[PDB]
């Protein structure tokens, strides 16, 4: 029921609630904000403990969304994580770790949630030239002042996450890690093992690639994002599809669907704590919870790593 987040004592149910469809209206059309907030609330009455925010959700609307819910509850009894790095610069952004740049951000994120202090605090992508041991130091001064009580990075190559490491203080890392992309089993995974710094994965279900929601005649709209990625294309998404399948018969044993097998695979690696996996709606999410209740064997989590081994 409760997992220990890394070196840090954040404690949380095994599914976080992922927030970018809460006010993100620089990144979905179409949202309705009561939906977003029903969302919310309805996580944390059904026992998700850790909702993931950032600034660039709507440019600051989900944390404000967010923070309105919490008013409704208890602050102690969730843990709020949220981002910074995306500077305004023309109409666009650029990413900024600046020490005073943090500290500022972690300082208007207060206010937009309309609370004391942030559980958990992330570089959401790193700049060029911040030395990022110096920007991460910034965070500790917050975290010593008890305005974050854990720092995290993401998007950080393993060379940038040893520099910010450099004195110990990252507790958590946020990076691209699925069935088809498990690169980070080579080069983080043996690195925040040792470290003790957790890791969560972002891309768990390739949009939806393995959740099994498609067939290999599958086609999207045009201008629809997934007809660009090459898990999508060709004979590799025929391959896709014809692997996913094959982890029915596992999800019709442990009662539950695919995407739920896919999940509870990833919390029974040694590496990895909790997940994050996204909703637009209080259903959605309500659906995601079931992957707490499974237990894999140790014969389904290795026919689960062969089927899928890196080609
Ligand atoms: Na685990």
């Amino acid at each position: 029921k409760k997992a220990k987040l890394g070196k840090s004592d954040l404690q949380v149910f095994p599914i976080g609630l992922g927030t970018n469809a809460v006010g993100g209206h620089n990144l979905y059309p179409n949202l309705n904000e009561e939906t977003g907030k029903e969302l919310v609330r309805e996580a944390i009455r059904n026992g998700v403990t850790m909702l993931d925010t950032a600034y660039i959700y709507g440019i600051g609307r989900s944390e404000e969304l967010i923070g309105e819910v919490l008013r409704e509850f208890n602050r102690e009894d969730v843990v709020i994580a949220t981002k910074a790095a995306h500077r305004k610069q023309g109409n666009d952004f650029v990413f900024d770790n600046s020490p005073d740049f943090l500290k500022k951000s972690v300082d208007e994120s207060l206010k937009r949630l309309n609370t004391d202090y942030i559980d958990l605090f992330y570089i959401h992508f790193p700049d060029e030239h911040t030395p990022k041991d110096e920007a991460v130091n910034a965070l500790n001064e917050m975290k010593k002042a008890g305005k974050i009580r854990s720092i995290g990075v993401s998007n950080f190559s393993l060379e940038q996450l040893k520099e910010a490491n450099k004195d110990g203080l990252v507790d958590v890392l946020q990076g691209e890690y699925n069935l088809l992309n498990r690169e980070a089993e080579k080069t983080f995974f043996p690195y925040t093992k040792e470290h003790n710094i957790s890791f969560i994965p972002y891309f768990p279900l390739v949009s939806g690639l393995l959740a099994g929601k498609y067939t290999e005649d599958t086609t999207f709209p045009e201008g629809d994002l997934r007809n660009e990625q090459e898990h999508f294309k060709g004979e590799r998404f025929k391959e896709n599809i014809r692997k996913v399948n094959k982890l029915a018969p596992i999800a019709e044993k442990h009662n539950v669907d695919i995407p739920h097998i896919v999940l509870a695979w990833y919390l029974a690696r040694p590496e990895i704590d909790i997940l994050i996996p996204g909703a637009k709606r209080a259903d959605q999410l309500i659906d995601n919870i079931k992957t707490a209740d499974v237990t894999l064997s140790q014969e389904d989590i290795s026919f689960i790593d062969k089927l899928f081994a890196p080609g």
